[PDB]
């Protein structure tokens, strides 16, 4: 009844349904507002299957999309009034919950969080940067390939001629950390994706440039519960995709654009609670509860098979690389970060959490968000000890016993391979199906093939002359 | 006396005439409004019938344009108010209907229905599909030929240098089925073009992006009746392509203009009625009538000469290529999508109905639907079973008996023959002349002759070098 | 031996093995001189078989190069001094003779006409026809396709600025036909490649332009055993190919390069022979033998069968079209050029012969005569009779009884379906096995199919607006 109140409020003349492929990518179709009906919300609307990848297949085409009102939120950008309708994907007459449905997905593994009784809510604070260029050119055919990118902040163009002159302040390789505009020069954006962010339900804690030169930027969120924050990923991005294209630049949430400089990760806050106390603190260590140590475990334990959702690209692994801040080493500390786990030392025990720092924005929200419940709650139940802290260092000296601890995938096969493997802890609750697991590791064999059978430029430069 | 008033209510200054042609094409001529008087309506206006392709020849070219008042419709583009309304073609003093008028043929048809006593009226709810480009060039001459396709959202883009920077977010090759804005670059356009639709009597249902990159979508709209529909289609693309053409686009609605990505197909929604009643649900296959089958075996015995007037071009066969999605096998059933007749799974049986998926939208509107009703008709006057649905697969592999089970034609030319051949259901009531038949496939063979007889760039890297 | 004193005579450093596959194209491979020894010729040299389109498959790889001694000619435009030798292709150890070999193929028909005791020799007299251009240019992608012709002599370049003044001495549009220099501007081209021929061991009878303008050019050969001419063929358009590029040129043989202009075709002088005498001179039809008569009636009984073996490429139909010289009707007359077999009146009785003018040079040699004769063979074993000369006139006017007399295949599907039926006539004496024809079969299909699959210029010209 909301919905249709904000029909005639907003004078809305279409509804855009969307969702999200397995890939991670929303998608969406618009249908009038006049096709809006008692009917719409209890039987939704059909569509073809098959044309999503990695969903139906030759026999069983058609599916149904339902209309999640408590989803609607305004587009700022179209320009026609339309309201937006998140949607969920359920399988026909059953109207159950389409098993390759990264959003049914992620609603199970809240459902089955409560069901364990282990708690009633789970948090997610994901902290998602992205980079703003100017111009962005790639290709690739049989006689040969590219990537250009181009930035007016882009330290390379310190020598570039421009029509109107080189204003000359750009921020320098990995020297993007806050030096006031005119050396910033995403102030003002930054901003406007600020303020529509919040027109579209986020709540907005803070805007800054990030590390990298070229444009390297984030927008941090409050955090939510689970879903609604996969949902809040989307409309990030969304809203982080648009305002750049309005402003004359293109963003992308890719995690390693660049060699020779940041790359862009995702860290995740997470903590649980039940009847509004967070269960995560405690008395042990930093101020935390055991149950958030053991869920560390299961993170830790299945982090090769998280990463296939976390890190599912293999420009996902030329971020984590052997470097000195890369959040590859498998353990936690409060300090160390060389230690993908971080846990902030924050003073009022409500606000006490874990943070994961491997994965990266590329990630599907659902999948990524749900597989590290399940890990976690995998630690939980089988009470995974975590060890012992690392306050050490990180990969390089170290290197004394070899320094072979838990580390992270180093190849999207690798993690593809490990989720294949240790996918047990994902099909509990029946929240992951073999089908669901096995369509997803497809997909990305299909993406990582592309990249292992095309000439990389560097072979050229490293073997033309052999 | 309605058009009377719809003329003072909008000062209209032009009164717009419009009809189709053999082709399927709209044409049209201006007269100023006050020209419009109580004459206009009862005896119509003169003109030249010898002008357009495959009408009257060197003796008897006049002929009477018949204002159809029921039609009224004001044009939206237009700079000084005009009002469109759509005419029939009149044999002189005899006023009974040109034997070569599709929209008479179509009525013809209509009327043959009621007359049969099968059913009162017809639905149509077809599904046409085209492009949106930004350039579009091509030639032949003596010394070559050539078409040059271009569009911001093609893939091939990736690499091209733009004045203000390639903003790279692009619908890959088979990749354009739904990523929101701003990789899908059509909403404003694709709603506009909803608004004008509806604001000249189409009611939309839907739209979306579509599979293909560089730019394919896609308006549906609701079905109607049989010649309204057709009505219908022609304001549809006269919306389209003027739309795209305030834009800055140019929209196309041939069948095949890419090799490599999807082409544009115009699905047929069908089912008959009866004082209200759906003639076509019933207790048979997925919801069917026994009617609703041999109408089924009616378009399948009769698919070939209904290409004719479904797939009229060369280029409609380029799209029609044993391909998996490929909608060329003569078959029903409600899942197999390789089947060129789906039967929808709905719950309510006042929509069931059939959908014949091999007609493209550069079919004539009127001749297209017309052919597909009378091959339904005659498949029910002569209770011609269907056989069993086909639900097993599509015509690769299968491939075991070789797999030749009925086929839709496989070139223009094969078409033609067919419509030739088997014309008898077509004559059936008096709808199609032989004349007029003869004179269609004489305007098709003048068309296929210029593709037969021209050189084509492939063949020369195919065989310069034989 | 002769082989071993050409390589001492001409200080031979390289000897090049040659051969031709089953498309037409003749291939080699190069061996010092120091690599031919007395093995050699009894053994021949070891090849991948896999290698060649439409030849050995996954397991069966290897087979031999049997050098054959009687070929041996220097190579005219290689640096270093090199031998040619043609080879044919057999199986290894047996040595028999690759089925799928088109030499061996042809040699095997030429010892079934011997074993039939029909004759002793078959005389064959191709006149290929062919392009001299300056510049070709084509290509096909998703985003289009074209090809692009260009030659000093086309009459479009009457307008061309060049860079010392245009000239302009052009043949006009069907205007090749004789006009002496400067029109003509491939005369001293012409000579070399009839120099050039005869030092190869060809026999020249003459050279002049052909009626197309942008360089249509014939070198006239005499006749020769049917295995030796195909041989002739081969090094005939080796001569012609590579005189061109050392001149400046580029030639071509496809049949049909330009619409609106004259095609290149490559009509075949046929007789038969037996201890001297003509086989093919009597006192029937024009001088004719009732012999040359039963051939006739077999060559008009599997012509769409032949045409699959003279007319290969797609491309053979574009000059293969309703035209007023299109040798398309199956019949016979010494005067009337719309047959496809003229009689040659001339006096001598020794020189009576059939000549069927279909056949276009992208026909394989080998194949294309091989065909041509069995045809005649079981013309004559079955006595089939020609019937009546048709002196009236060609498809066009006639158009009386609708014309519908015999006729060539209209486009390469329809001759590869005639060939996959009427192949009987083919595997007589086991010269063709069915393997052979199917693999034939599949290798033009292919062809076929990237023609049929994409989009033509000439359809965005014909249907972009529909």
């Amino acid at each position: 009844e909301h919905v249709l109140t904000m029909l005639n409020e907003h004078e809305v003349k279409f509804v855009d349904l969307r969702f999200t492929d397995t890939k991670g990518k929303e998608q969406h179709v618009t249908i009038p507002a006049h096709q809006v009906n008692a009917e719409f919300f209890e039987e939704g609307k059909m569509f073809d299957g098959s044309s999503i990848g990695g969903w139906k297949g030759i026999n069983e085409s058609d599916m149904v999309l339902m209309p999640d009102a408590s989803t609607a939120v305004i587009d700022p950008f179209f320009a026609d009034s339309t309201l937006i309708i998140r949607c969920d994907i359920l399988e026909p007459g059953t109207l159950q919950g389409y098993d390759r449905d990264p959003r049914s997905i992620a609603k199970r593994a809240e459902d089955y969080l409560r069901a364990t009784g282990i708690a009633d809510t789970v948090l997610f604070g994901p902290e998602p940067e992205f980079f703003l260029f100017d111009d962005i050119r790639f290709g690739a055919s049989i006689s040969g390939s590219h990537v250009a990118i181009d930035d007016i902040e882009g330290a390379w163009n310190s020598s570039t001629k421009y029509e109107g002159g080189n204003k000359g302040h750009r921020p320098g390789v990995k020297g993007g950390y806050f030096p006031v505009p005119p050396v910033d020069s995403a102030q003002d954006i930054r901003s406007e994706m600020c303020l529509v962010m919040e027109q579209m339900g986020l709540v907005v804690e803070a805007h800054h440039h990030e590390v990298a030169t070229a444009g390297q930027n984030e927008v941090a969120t409050r955090f939510n519960t689970m879903t609604k924050k996969a949902d809040e990923i989307q409309i990030y991005k969304y809203v982080v995709h648009n305002v750049a294209h309005r402003f004359g630049k293109t963003a992308t949430f890719m995690p390693k654009p660049m060699f020779g400089d940041n790359g862009s990760g995702m860290h995740c806050h997470m903590s649980l609670a039940k009847n509004g106390t967070n269960l995560f603190s405690g008395d042990k260590y930093a101020g935390l509860s055991e149950q958030a140590l053991y869920y560390i475990g299961g993170v830790i334990k299945h982090a090769k098979a998280i990463n296939a959702l976390a890190n599912p690209t293999t420009n996902s692994y030329k971020r984590l690389v052997p470097g000195y801040e890369a959040p590859v080493m498998l353990a936690y500390s409060a300090r160390n970060r060389s230690a993908s786990i971080r846990i902030p030392v924050v003073a009022s025990p409500k606000a006490r959490r874990i943070e994961v720092r491997f994965p990266d924005p590329a990630a599907n929200p659902y999948l990524c968000f749900a597989a590290l419940l399940m890990a976690g709650l995998d630690g939980i139940k089988n009470k995974i000890h975590p060890g012992e802290p690392m306050d050490k260092n990180l990969y390089d000296l170290p290197p004394e016993e070899a320094k072979e601890i838990p580390q992270v995938a180093g190849s999207l096969e690798e993690a593809l391979n490990a989720l294949d493997l240790d996918r047990e802890f994902l099909k509990a609750g029946g929240v992951f199906t073999d089908e669901a697991i096995d369509a997803y590791i497809a997909l990305r064999r299909e993406e990582d093939d592309r990249v292992r059978m095309t000439p990389h430029p560097v072979e050229f430069e490293l073997y033309y002359s052999v």
